[PDB]
């Protein structure tokens, strides 16, 4: 990609320690799953491209990046200790699009969507075992 655009967060690192939690599997074989095959996921299946969007002050005003691409490599490579940090990733995404976006933009309106179906997924995260 473009050297305008910043690196992409970390999904590799082996000195961070890994756990599988079936909090985990939850949010990627129920969470993930269901977000990623929405009609309104492709704006946030990878990170923003803000050369190819025009949005040169993207980087400058979102310094903590995420998207869903970058959280499926974390879920499918094992990137978590628990589901916290993955819940944050979600979360970081979503509050990306409402700081960066005017409210009602088509974006914000698609974020929105998918936020409710993250909500009523997430109340239902299995107890830990
Ligand atoms: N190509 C695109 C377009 C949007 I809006 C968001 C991400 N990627
Ligand atoms: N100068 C720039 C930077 C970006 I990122 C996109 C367009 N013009």
């Amino acid at each position: 990609g473009s050297h305008m655009n910043p690196p992409p967060p970390e999904t590799s690192n082996p000195n961070k320690p890994k756990r599988q939690t079936n909090q985990l599997q939850y949010l990627l074989r129920v969470v993930l799953k269901t977000l990623w095959k929405h009609q309104f996921a492709w704006p946030f299946q990878q990170p923003v491209d803000a050369v190819k969007l025009n949005l040169p002050d993207y980087y400058k005003i979102i310094k903590t990046p995420m998207d869903m691409g970058t959280i499926k490599k974390r879920l499918e490579n094992n990137y978590y200790w628990n589901a916290q940090e993955c819940i944050q990733d979600f979360n970081t995404m979503f509050t990306n699009c409402y700081i960066y976006n005017k409210p009602g933009d088509d974006i914000v309106l698609m974020a929105e969507a998918l936020e409710k179906l993250f909500l009523q997924k997430i109340n239902e995260l299995p107890t830990e075992e």
